[PDB]
């Protein structure tokens, strides 16, 4: 089966069914669903219960995680469409590259992503190699080099060859 | 229980069938509206099916298998919009809810058939919802599957999920 944003994110975020800490040290679960930014497992546990609508004692099913994953991806796409900075960039991109973008928003959030002012212009102007270079200079690249490298290659090439 | 989206919307219009069936156009299909072949041969259908699933299905598949195809198919519809000179502009100008109605149209009829709605498409891009809603009702689409078209059109006119609630 050929790629999409779901498989892409499914690969970058992986699937975990116990509450774990993301690379930022924030508690999480499922496919990269942020529970809380607080360093409290107990705070994370309650936040999880609200999200799933039941008592989980830290554990959810595979279906439950896909349900969250769906809403979250959807939430990121809608976030981009309400962001004055991102929407134009998004609209100008081809399918593969819109996936790369949604990937960054999924991980970092809109605001964080809107901060890549220069790279964004390069993207909207189809200067693929220049943006790829500029994106590597970023804190984002340094904090998560492997995932960032993969995403950047997608921007540069417009192909799935970093995931295939 | 969370807010509607294209998947939920399509899951309702297509339903879930784990056995090969003929859709409304007559073509062999499976899962959540996954077209297998436009050919009258069940054997070509079964071949296509076993190819896609990568085993020998004996003409039957699991729900998870069917949702796997669902993902591929929805993405293909979106990709089909972004590939078409007439569809992309309309799509880009649409709000999230209305983009779904569009994706729904392409999922069912295909990129090319949907591009044929030149007038309705232009009205959508001009935000003449009610005019578009009416133009869309006079179409082969509406005649063949009026119940699904009503939902999709109501979504286009109002911009809300009230037709699926
Ligand atoms: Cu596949
Ligand atoms: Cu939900």
């Amino acid at each position: 089966g050929p790629m999409n944003i779901f498989e892409m994110l499914r690969i970058d975020e992986g699937l975990r069914l116990k509450i774990y800490k993301d690379t930022e040290g924030y508690y999480t679960i499922g496919i990269g669903h942020l529970l809380t930014k607080s360093p409290s497992l107990n705070a994370a546990k309650s936040e999880l219960d609200k999200a799933i609508g039941r008592n989980t004692n830290g554990v959810i099913t595979k279906h439950e995680a896909e349900h969250l994953f769906n809403q979250d991806v959807d939430a990121a796409v809608r976030g981009i469409l309400r962001n004055a900075k991102l929407k134009p960039v998004y609209d100008s991109l081809d399918a593969v590259r819109r996936a790369a973008l949604i990937n960054m928003v999924f991980q970092m959030g809109e605001t964080g992503v809107a901060g890549f002012t220069n790279s964004l212009r390069m993207l909207q102007q189809k200067r693929w190699d220049e943006a790829a270079v500029n994106l590597a200079k970023s804190r984002w690249y340094n904090q998560t080099p492997n995932r960032a490298k993969r995403v950047i290659t997608t921007f540069r090439t417009g192909t799935w060859d970093a995931y295939k």
